[PDB]
């Protein structure tokens, strides 16, 4: 047993991250086949970042303009595209360590593992929720940018988020591989702030699952609740809705338990109410909302 | 900015891992050059779980009771040893993707990357300490023994933890990579239990100093304390005893954020004394032990 927050193996995808220069701006790149995919940032110097005109910047841009490096091994760049706030690089050479993969775009709420990355080398990894408010409290410093998040399926890497910025409250920003963001954000130096984050109502309640499962069950009780109440409670406190499918979702964790997600829900409201105020479960002093609740099946069984 | 606890890259180690099979039992092994590490417990039945006689069982081994998968591929045993706890099996194909690696014993306190392991198939990827009880608190189901924790520093892998057991409060037993257990424990059935555990201060504090240099001041005070009067008073918390060596290890993020070691010894005495008050460190309502003083330069730069 233990319950611990733990992301995929990041070997599939390392094999796949190259250090992309664009005059002094030096970040990370993913190598797909023979595209080398970064953001769109990278062709901007500092006062272009105020205010860039990608279109007629990349446009003043050439092929040579970019050096890409994989190791100690430089990869030719035979040709650049851009798609929304993702640069796309064409080089000379496919990806001979190119897992089974495709670009998926995560729902709020969702779990991925994220690879650090500075120049090009892959530094550290860890799990993050997409937040409701399409931010993410990620780990990331300068030359970070570029760095992506990822799940695994059966061989098959998903792509779902690439790196862009960090905004002044010290969580992160990014895009899909197909360059959209999440989130209200630009790519540009501007002024820019995370929306009031809210709590993931559907993830806390699975984290409560996983510390049942694993002993501790001094919050449980004999009660059970609506839909309707809770989610009026939910409100007061910054918790997102619990829909029908939330519920449905926690199906397999209510069978294992014999706790049902509206009784579940009354715990929940208690420890609302009340507060922590130092006590613990799981090892935490706060309600854990980043994992989902198949986070919670994939290791609690 | 942000701070999370973040593994190594699990690539180096994934391009290791192997099934290892005994009889009707299963587990993993790490594959370096033309050796295969696992548990000697690999070789223990049903009746040999409580007083196992190792050698005993082992001589009676031939080359062909062990088999060994790499992915799908089937690696042929051509010996066998035992190290301590650890059995050495060699195998006719040295390992083309083995790392520059190393064997390090670590002390409690330090941080280490655990690739859980089912069936020789990574898993997933997270960061442990060596609690000062000789455990860790990881997430292991049945078949994940063998499964190794490692650092990487430029390139060079350094294993120091192989998994052997769950002890009954659901923490975890291992060795280092010479086979000798971490703490009094033996690979036996034998009842067996934790120390208590205590708090890894010189870790506390290091994240402590963490939070400073992302920006947060709130939890110091005007106050100082000698070594002496803190750890007096730490040890009332079930904190281990600062050292003057922990002291000296803190002396560069005392530097870089210009606060004194013994005056963030003051605020950790306040911290203890008083809780959080409704606020949180570094995303945290508790006092966070598991990052150590090289973690924090590591992840903060
Ligand atoms: C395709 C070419 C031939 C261009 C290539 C192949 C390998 C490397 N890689 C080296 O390390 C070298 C090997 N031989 C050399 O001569 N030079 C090198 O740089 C890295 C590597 O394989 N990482 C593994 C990935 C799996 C998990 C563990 C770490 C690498 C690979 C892809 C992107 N970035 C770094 C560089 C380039
Ligand atoms: C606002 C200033 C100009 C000071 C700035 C610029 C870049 C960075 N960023 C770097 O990576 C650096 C590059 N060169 C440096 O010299 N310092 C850096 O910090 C990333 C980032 O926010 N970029 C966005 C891109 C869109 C427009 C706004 C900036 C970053 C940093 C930390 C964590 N995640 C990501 C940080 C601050
Ligand atoms: C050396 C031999 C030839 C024995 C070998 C080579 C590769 C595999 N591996 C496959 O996946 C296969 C490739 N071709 C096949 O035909 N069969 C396979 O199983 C795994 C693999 O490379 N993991 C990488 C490692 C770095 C991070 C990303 C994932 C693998 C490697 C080492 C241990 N265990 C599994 C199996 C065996
Ligand atoms: C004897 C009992 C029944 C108590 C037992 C046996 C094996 C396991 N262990 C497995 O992996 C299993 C194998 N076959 C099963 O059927 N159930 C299992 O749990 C690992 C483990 O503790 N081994 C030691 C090795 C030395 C001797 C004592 C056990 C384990 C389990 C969970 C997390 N980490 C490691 C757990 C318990
Ligand atoms: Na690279
Ligand atoms: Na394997």
């Amino acid at each position: 047993s233990g319950f611990r927050k733990m992301a995929f193996p990041s070997g599939k995808v390392e094999g796949c991250m190259v250090q992309v220069t664009c005059g002094t701006t030096t970040l990370n790149g993913l190598w797909l086949d023979d595209v080398v995919y970064c953001p769109r940032h990278v062709i901007c110097t500092s006062e272009d970042m105020l205010n860039p005109n990608y279109e007629d910047l990349l446009i003043r841009k050439s092929n040579h303009n970019f050096l890409v490096q994989a190791g100690n091994v430089q990869l030719r760049v035979i040709g650049h595209s851009m798609q929304n706030c993702v640069l796309k690089l064409k080089v000379d050479t496919a990806n001979p360590k190119t897992p089974k993969y495709k670009f998926v775009r995560i729902q709020p709420g969702q779990t991925f593992s994220v690879l650090a990355c500075y120049n090009g080398s892959p530094s550290g990894v860890y799990q993050c929720a997409m937040r409701p408010n399409f931010t993410i409290k990620g780990s990331f410093l300068n030359g970070s940018c570029g760095s992506v998040g990822f799940n695994i399926d059966y061989d098959c890497v998903s792509f779902c988020y690439m790196h862009h910025m960090e905004l002044p409250t010290g969580v992160h920003a990014g895009t899909d591989l197909e360059g959209n963001f999440y989130g209200p954000f630009v790519d540009r130096q501007t002024a820019q702030a995370a929306g009031t984050d809210t709590t993931i109502t559907v993830n806390v309640l699975a984290w409560l699952y996983a510390a049942v499962i694993n002993g501790d069950r001094w919050f449980l009780n004999r009660f059970t609740t609506t839909l309707n109440d809770f989610n009026l409670v939910a409100m007061k406190y910054n918790y997102e809705p619990l829909t029908q499918d939330h519920v449905d979702i926690l199906g397999p964790l209510s069978a294992q338990t014999g706790i049902a997600v509206l009784d579940m829900c009354a715990s929940l409201k208690e420890l609302l109410q009340n507060g922590m105020n130092g006590r613990t479960i799981l090892g935490s002093a706060l309600l854990e909302d980043e994992f989902t609740p198949f986070d919670v099946v994939r290791q609690c069984s």
